């Protein structure tokens, strides 16, 4: 039956898309971590203008919270329940060790070393202030996100039987 | 059957790579909202304004990747060209962010210069890139209205 399978395919490819949204909210985390203590230059690359990094977190932050507040509208019957359940704890945790580090990173003046302990995967100089967070919700929305392209590998796969 | 099939395939592909660009510009308007702020212990944003010259960094290296997700994306026949219009637009918006390095590559980016690049529908003006990140943003809800709708006939 034809119907089925075409409703499985869109429902399987929906849910995806719901959640590479969420893994490219994350990404861009990634690429404002690299922006720490930077400016623009007119050749298109990054130089040094250290330690400004308070409207940068800022940013980091309310993307963040949108992140769970995404996850906690996906409710679906397919099966990914534990796996978005897993994502959304570690996104909460990610956005109250942040809120939790105000002092150095909601300042007038945020440094750059103290950015890189929030937002920076695998920094150098410590995980403390965010990073430990922001990896491990990283790993959760990648498992989620091969799981679900799994599923809609499957869903395809049943219009060839 | 065969028709479909494909034409499943190359749209889902399409959107993936699409709707993971919107999420990258819904990034953006998050940045923009964060123009001139800082966090408070409540999550909350405080205000402390006209230092946003790694936020803005910030922003530009995202349009390098939308540019790069776009580039690689390697459609069908009666995608290609809005594809590829997607890609110009997005090269066009980080031309114009870097263009503007005078005021948004100095130490001290201001709150009202940072809104004319990244703020869509700033009030005092869009000349310092918010015009192209609209234009962007136009071009790739074409390209998703396309794919989606290919998706559509395809349930036939």
């Amino acid at each position: 039956n034809l119907t089925e399978i075409s409703k499985k395919i869109t429902d399987s490819n929906a849910v995806l898309l719901a959640v590479k949204e969420v893994e490219a909210l994350l990404s861009s985390i990634d690429e404002l971590a690299k922006a720490i203590g930077k400016k623009i230059k007119n050749d298109g690359s990054l130089g040094d203008e250290a330690n400004h990094n308070e409207s940068l977190l800022a940013g980091a932050y309310t993307i963040s919270t949108l992140i769970t507040q995404k996850l906690s509208k996906l409710n679906g019957s397919e099966g990914l329940k534990e796996k978005i359940a897993a994502a959304k704890k570690c996104s909460e945790e990610f956005s109250t060790k942040l809120k939790d580090n105000h002092a150095q990173l909601g300042i007038q003046g945020v440094t750059d070393e103290n950015a890189k302990k929030a937002i920076l995967k695998a920094n150098a100089a410590g995980k403390d202030k965010g990073v430990e967070e922001l990896e491990k919700l990283s790993g959760s929305l990648e498992s989620l996100s091969k799981a679900a392209k799994e599923m809609l590998a499957n869903s395809v796969k049943e219009l060839t039987s």
